[PDB]
């Protein structure tokens, strides 16, 4: 008794070039599962038309993963000179307890490295100052490197929020409501890697391991140029 997302037109082409997965690594739905009306308690769409992703447990997601029509995964030159853009609306509604961190978006490379994670927290600490129920991101600053570089974009509301992702020639753009709040930060550490773009839940850290993560998408498309 869900209903999928499918069923709304302004999710057609998105659902189109992705895969689900859930909760962990393994695609539970591809494009044409997604397309066929795919749904669940963790990937479904609320009555004001919102596609919602849920999750419970330490790292596990309910997450899409870019993909080509062709069925290809998405392996672009993350330092290429062609850009890539991700946009996404997001309500991000107030966690429950027990809930710390909850990955939105991400840029990931073919292996095993997040390029960027845009991130609610609960808490950050960045070079001395703390933040509390902020929206971040955060680019590693090398496969070799387990450590990021973070910066706060938005204080945290329940309200819609558009998000941008530009990623082109070594460089990485956010924008926030049509704000830049990250200014093409470097990301040529990742030069020789692929990357594909990510959307959903990500549960990082949580200190109750049965709360749900939950994060609502009202629009969201990725997109190539030139
Ligand atoms: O030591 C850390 O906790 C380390 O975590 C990093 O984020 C990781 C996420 O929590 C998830 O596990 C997944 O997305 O992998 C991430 C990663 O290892 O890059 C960063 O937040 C990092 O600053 C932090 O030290």
């Amino acid at each position: 008794f869900y209903t999928a997302p499918s069923t709304e037109s302004k999710f057609t082409e998105v659902l189109s070039k992705a895969k689900l997965q859930y909760p962990t690594s393994t695609t539970v739905a591809f494009a044409d599962d997604l397309l066929d009306g795919y749904a669940a308690s963790y990937f479904y769409l609320t009555s004001d038309l919102y596609m919602q992703f849920q999750v419970a447990g330490s790292s596990q997601r309910s997450e899409l993963r870019e993909m080509e029509t062709s069925g290809d995964e998405a392996a672009w030159d993350c330092t290429g000179s062609t850009a890539h853009v991700a946009s996404a609306q997001i309500a991000i509604p107030v966690q429950e307890d027990g809930i710390e961190e909850v990955t939105i978006l991400q840029v990931h490379d073919s292996d095993v490295t997040p390029v960027l994670r845009i991130s609610w927290v609960s808490s950050i600490t960045i070079d001395g100052v703390t933040s509390e129920d902020v929206v971040l991101a955060t680019i590693r600053n090398g496969i070799d490197d387990s450590t990021a570089t973070k910066t706060v974009l938005q204080a945290h509301t329940t309200s819609r929020t558009e998000f941008n992702i530009n990623v082109q020639n070594s460089k990485l753009s956010i924008t926030v409501d049509g704000t830049t709040e990250l200014d093409e930060a470097d990301i040529s550490q990742f030069d020789g890697s692929t990357c594909y773009f990510k959307a959903g839940a990500y549960n990082n850290n949580p200190t109750d391991t049965s709360a749900n993560a939950r994060i609502k998408m009202y629009e969201l498309e990725w997109v190539d140029h030139h």
